């Protein structure tokens, strides 16, 4: 018998304020210019 | 017997205020200019 | 016997206010100019 | 009998303020110019 | 009988302020220019 | 001065033959039974 | 002066033959039963 | 002066034959039963 | 003056045959039952 | 003057045959039951 519970993944846990750049959770490939 | 419960994935957990840039949860490929 | 329950995926959990940029949940390809 | 509980993964635990660069949780491949 | 609980992984535990560079939690491959 | 060119994203680069299952490029939510 | 060129992202580079299961490029959320 | 070129990301470089399970390039959240 | 070229990331370089389980390139969160 | 070239990252360099379990390149969070 197996169980997994109350597992969490959070990228940004708290607030984001006044960014003038680039904020990305998960990026796969691509180009980011900030 | 197996179970998984109360699993969560959150990119942005708290508020986002006054961004003048680019905020992306998940990006695959593409170009981001901020 | 297997079960999965109460699983959630949330990109933006809290409010978004006064953005003057670009907010994208999921982006695949494309060009974002902010 | 096995169980795992209250396991968490957090990239950014506290707030992000006034970034003018690039903040990425998870990056796979790609180019980041900040 | 085995159990694991209250295990956590945190990349950035406290706040990030005014970055003008590049902050990445996990990077696999890719190029980062800061 | 910045430029990005000849960037491509391809889900299936070569041919698909005689599938009796389910082939999906991008899936968001939903249920797939194959 | 910055440039990025000839960048590619490919999920399946070669052919797919006779699948009786499920092949998905990118999956976000959802349930896949194969 | 900076440049990046001929960068590639490939999930499956060669052919996939006769799968009766589940093949996913990128998975974010969700449940996969194979 | 800086340059990066001919950089590659490949998850599966050669062929995949007759899987009856689950093959995932990149997985973020979620539950995989094979 | 700096350059980096012919750099590669490969998770699975050779073929995968007849798996009845779970093969994952990169896993972040989540639960894998094989």
């Amino acid at each position: 018998g197996y169980e997994v519970h109350h597992q969490k993944l959070v990228f940004f846990a708290e607030d984001v304020g006044s960014n003038k750049g680039a904020i990305i959770g998960l990026m796969v490939g691509g180009v980011v210019i900030a």
